[PDB]
């Protein structure tokens, strides 16, 4: 069955990939696109300077732009898309939500909101069941389904805690964590950036440091707002750095566990290889069966050899060792197929469907 | 005026050596060492000179030599080594027996109990060892006994020059990380860096671990020995990896200090301001009086925008903030010309003259 779908921010480039994924899936329908003032009544193809290596297809290059607004075939959207400014994104959303609608969005704005859910698909996609429980008893009593908005978290969170997940599934809270980033171009000029570093990216430390608390957190008591780990349960050290690599986050990360003693290198290589994400195991159409690729040679994972390579998986990890300070510290790229915005956005869709949320 | 050899004279380090002392007064180019498939041949005729700065052309008919203590070198009042540690060993050995004051790149005598590893804008009092050594065979013998100082590599001198003046000040740092983002400057070629990142430089986490206990360690109460600290009161943990950068290696660094409680951020980015290295106190031609630059920007040091400007210092030192694990975290930048292993090495000569050791 199809489900109709709306982009919020269509033109800009998180905008741009999620209607490059939905076009390509056969449960998702392209219903409505939307951007500002400049760009409405425009086709897309005219309102988006694509900077996409792949080109879009001439039925969705033609559908007309329209206004960011809870109106006309954005009422129609079973799942509406957010890649929107983070300047506008804050009033548009909530108006969206106001309207009964379902969003699943990039923007930052709603991240740290205490009932929204900040979901790493392939992470914490039992942090939906929030909105569910909401949704479902909203229904049941014979009232309007209450729309809702679900959080997508960065490439950067996203690869941090992916292999972090089945870790802590088996071995336990995890107290301690340092992660150093050596993240990818994909604005930044080659002025900028060319046989360079820069050891600042605006947001990104903080960014990494909550919002990983939050993805691996908790409910309250009433089942209704977010408990993320708190300080004195978990340190959460960022260093973010930028480099000339065109696409492919890498990560250099320490973890020490809170239940001793630290089990073997062997188990958690074996462990992460392991592991299947739950959304795998409800039957959704973009999760991947494995989530990480663990690589035994020991200058992998490097970003231009292993990015198409383990395109299929969420993250790529490597050198996984017994740390000097914590218990185990890694390297990890990121694939931005799996869980980037528009792709982690997808499968939050697909677990939405699956659950009738949506 | 002290002459100067240098043993594996055509490599890397070799060519660094010698362009640096061609820009020298105090010393004299007087004896050039390499394979017996260079020995016999002008410099220029046995070297790729794969340097940007050109060498004086009266140093380029300087003949090549066979890595024996035998003529040239016999007259050396100091012989640098830049020598595969394959086979250094045996030379660097063959030197010391002739009774000659080594100062090597190799890696082969680092470890031992009586072998100074110096990073001379950090813990140039660890000559003090060597002197007395001197000092002993003066008494005894007459004459000098023949030496090594080993010279740690860029990477273990960017982190451990800045928690020089730390430690002097706040004591002892029992917990410090380091992933490093090092520059070009086996090789590594175009193909293996480009666009890309390369997660592993064989052994360099190693010797960024161990080394760093042995350089900021002490001395046995005869002053014959090193004394290193020992594991449990300092963790060291380093994540080495290779960036398309050609200068200037890049350190994002952790660490916490044994003595309870922490100084305050104030506290430590004016200790690192205010903190002129002791080669500099005793005269020493080639030492940074201003070790140390702390900048302010929220983005740097950048190796691109600050290897020219900053190429005087030991290290720039940017982003001091407080960290969420340990106590502090920041960004360093190495500065080649003055902590590199030819700079390094010419340092050590100096104060190797300065304190009559020679
Ligand atoms: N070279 C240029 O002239 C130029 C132009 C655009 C972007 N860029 C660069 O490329 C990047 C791409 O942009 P981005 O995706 O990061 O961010 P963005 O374009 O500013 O915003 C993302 C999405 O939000 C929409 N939006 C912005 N303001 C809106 C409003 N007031 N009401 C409703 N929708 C609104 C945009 O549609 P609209 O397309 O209608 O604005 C876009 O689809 C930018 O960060 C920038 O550096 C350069």
């Amino acid at each position: 069955s199809v489900k109709k779908a709306g982009v919020l921010g269509a033109t800009g480039s998180v905008g741009q990939r999620f209607i490059l994924l939905l076009s390509k899936h056969p449960e998702f329908e392209i219903h409505a696109l939307g951007a500002s003032s400049r760009s409405a009544g425009k086709k897309y193809k005219d309102a988006a300077s694509w900077k996409q290596t792949e080109t879009l297809p001439e039925t969705e290059q033609d559908i007309v732009v329209q206004e960011c607004k809870p109106e006309g075939n954005f009422l129609e959207c079973d799942v509406v898309f957010s890649g929107l400014d983070a300047d506008v994104a804050g009033d548009i959303e909530k108006s969206f939500v106001e309207a009964g609608l379902a969003v699943v969005s990039n923007a930052k704005n709603y991240r740290r909101e205490k009932d929204v859910p900040l979901v790493v698909p392939i992470v914490n996609p039992e942090h939906i069941d929030v909105v569910e429980n909401k949704v479902k008893q909203a229904v049941s009593k014979g009232g309007k389904k209450p729309g809702f908005i679900i959080c997508i978290s960065n490439c950067s969170t996203a690869g941090l805690v992916a292999p972090l997940k089945p870790l802590v599934e088996k071995f336990g809270p995890i107290d301690a964590l340092t992660t150093t980033t050596l993240q990818a171009i994909s604005g930044v000029s080659g002025m900028d950036i060319l046989d360079n570093i820069v050891p600042y990216i605006s947001g990104e430390e903080d960014k990494l440091e909550w919002e990983t608390k939050k993805i691996l957190g908790g409910v309250n008591a009433e089942g209704t707002e977010f408990v993320p780990i708190p300080e004195s349960e978990m340190k959460v050290s960022a260093q973010c750095n930028r480099v000339p690599v065109i696409d492919g986050h890498t990560e250099c990360i320490s973890l020490r566990f809170a239940n001793r003693p630290a089990p073997s290198v062997e188990d958690v290589k074996q462990c992460l290889r392991e592991y299947e994400c739950a959304a795998s195991k409800l039957g959704c159409h973009s999760a991947p069966k494995q989530t990480i690729h663990v690589l035994d040679q020991p200058d992998r994972p490097q970003p231009r050899l292993d990015r198409d390579r383990d395109s299929g998986y969420g993250v790529s990890v490597g050198r996984i060792r017994e740390d000097s300070l914590l218990d185990f510290k890694m390297v990890v790229l990121s694939h931005n197929t799996i869980i980037g915005a528009a792709g982690a956005g997808i499968l939050i869709a697909e677990i939405l469907k699956a659950k009738n949320i949506i």
